């Protein structure tokens, strides 16, 4: 139960995209990556460098209507202007009426809501959405974190077939954040790695009834983590991920999971000829 | 448990839509929410008001081919014609060969499956669908229960931008049942509010490890359902819920869970 | 752990389709199910007897890349060429670190990656395609397995309106092995019969909270399976299977699950 304050910023990008950033020209798509545990509070003071209104909308953590970022609310932001956005989250725990309440924790994300229409579609098409996640105590750490968008037909705003790719080596904890946007429905799959349809993306032990996949249906604003041992049970390797509807993955819905030897090295990777 | 009896009427509505109802000239859109617990038994004196031939078919719980609402096994009605359908339920239990046999509990629906084609798209589309909740003994009980049907790019067959809202107080046990129809997909997003992605729509405790979500992906004849603590941790509001599907929500799957304080205010929104 | 050897083929069919098959001339779609147990190694020498590149893909298992089947990892199969691809899997278990590492138990499947496009996409709308199912130690075993993929607009490359039909008795153990491709989403819908939305589709006793489900959304390479006592608690009957999107319920995504009275007959069928 920390209270976490930063600063973040819409801004426009180039070649008519926009981002979120934690310092104004250093804007990203997919935005920064906010991190939090269960019980911590996070105030965002966010700026609006644009000039159209943008907002702040969190899906997962709780917020009063003051922090929604809607019309509605009237909880955006103007053009040029402030506005502190206050994050809460909480651990799960026992009601008075006896039933759980599930925590905060999970695979989250933020995005705008008011840019375009009042339901954010010119912002999100543009690049103003990123990942959140909230960590329950005692919760695995991974070497790294990974973030892969279907927005509509592209992957993080990238051109189409253009990764991202990501490196790992084998043994490393990886972990995807995997967030899907706009108007088309897709299919998240990773060759030669799996995890649990469940919060964590693992088995919590041989009680975990959750389903094993390596292929799942999202749609928009739906989010989904995990974390795989890279490697594990197939060795090292370029392990593509991909949309698996047909005609997205022909299109260019494809990168790389790029996991090496204890060497470096990739079997099969030749980037070059020899001679003879 | 016990039998039961209800009627049910199909009728063409006053604006061309077709509903069901308990009562003649009271059908709705959705139809009248069903209640049972595991083990009832209820048989529904159903009568077709209209013109053309129509049926009432239901997902998840037990019924013999009689009863199957369908063309191929001869259980449609008649304009004008009558007859009784019965849907049974169970409780979980051990079969002799080991395994563990699933109760009929759930958030289910009924629909017709006659009107327009063989498979009820005609009597999808325009109105008769309605929800069926069976519970398990010990299921915890809600304040007040709501249905938002996505029935093709409408919500509750209602126009673009109009709802339907639903109102509660802050602190009220409030259950949803979420039934998709049609030709498209959807994703079920409510503001303020999340559930687990399980029989309940909650954990059943701390070693539970469904999914805790605030947005689903349905496609026609899904159906989930859950229960929320109104304003939990969040506050009154106008919490919205909406299809977000972006072109879906900008052109009108959008309502309002209208969430009060106590003494009765919500802070000022400004709806479409 | 079994180390067990197959043979499979490629081979074009008619109406430009294409199948694998156990023995040649015998390729069918979808393909051969292909059962292992958790632990078991498979071998499968594999001819391509087409007159382009082909390859085998399997979601869920272990493999190396030399058995990914794509040109990325350059192990695809040459025009009238073998090669031997190899499957393995394991059981779950605590790792070092007190982590629990899932088993490769489920409803899997296997396809082309390489006809058509890098991904497989005229192969597998052709008919390359087929169910793989790993099974854990103590799984009940079914009296029969039926597969059911959906395949853009049609169910097992069959015509509109054409079936598969699949008969059972009451009370019979019966799997269904359920598989998707293409470029649709679409929602699979079983009249008078349920099951569990985890691995097995049945409840693993009274603590397990997963959904219990007529109707799942799916999309293009989505599998999962369940089993069924057929008619129980509702009977003999011609119980419709059936995508519940409506135009494609209505264009002929049907089958039926002919569930027959001990004495061979059913209602008024
Ligand atoms: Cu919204
Ligand atoms: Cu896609
Ligand atoms: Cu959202
Ligand atoms: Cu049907
Ligand atoms: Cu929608
Ligand atoms: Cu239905
Ligand atoms: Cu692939
Ligand atoms: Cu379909
Ligand atoms: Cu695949």
């Amino acid at each position: 139960g920390e209270v976490r304050r930063i600063k973040l910023y819409a801004e426009r990008l180039a070649d008519g995209q926009m981002g979120y950033g934690l310092e104004k020209g250093r804007a990203t798509i997919p935005g920064p990556l906010i991190e939090l545990n269960e019980g911590d509070t996070l105030h965002i003071e966010f700026e609006n460098t644009m000039d159209v209104r943008a907002s702040l909308y969190v899906h997962g953590l709780d917020y009063e209507v003051s922090s929604d970022g809607t019309t509605l609310n009237k909880s955006d932001v103007e053009p040029g202007g402030t506005r502190t956005y206050t994050w809460r989250t909480h651990a799960p725990g026992r009601r008075s009426d006896g039933t759980w309440r599930a925590g905060s924790a999970g695979y989250w994300h933020y995005h705008d809501h008011v840019v375009g229409t009042e339901h954010g579609t010119g912002g999100i098409r543009k690049g103003l959405y990123g990942p959140v996640i909230v960590r329950r105590k005692g919760d695995v750490l991974p070497d790294a974190t990974h973030t892969i968008v279907f927005n509509d037909m592209l992957i993080n705003n990238r051109p189409a077939h253009s990764g991202p790719n990501f490196e790992a080596t084998v043994g490393d904890r990886v972990e995807f954040v995997m967030i899907t946007h706009g108007e088309y429905y897709h299919t998240f799959h990773m060759h030669g790695h799996r995890w649990a349809d469940n919060r964590t993306g693992m088995l919590t032990g041989p009680d975990d009834p959750s389903q094993v996949v390596d292929n799942k249906i999202v749609g928009p604003a739906d989010s989904f983590g995990f974390q795989v041992i890279a490697g594990e049970g197939v060795g090292a390797g370029a392990w593509m991920y991909h949309c698996h509807v047909q005609s997205h993955s022909d299109m260019g819905m494809v990168g790389l999971f790029l996991v090496k030897k204890t060497d470096g090295t990739i079997p099969g990777y030749e980037p070059h000829e020899h001679s003879g």
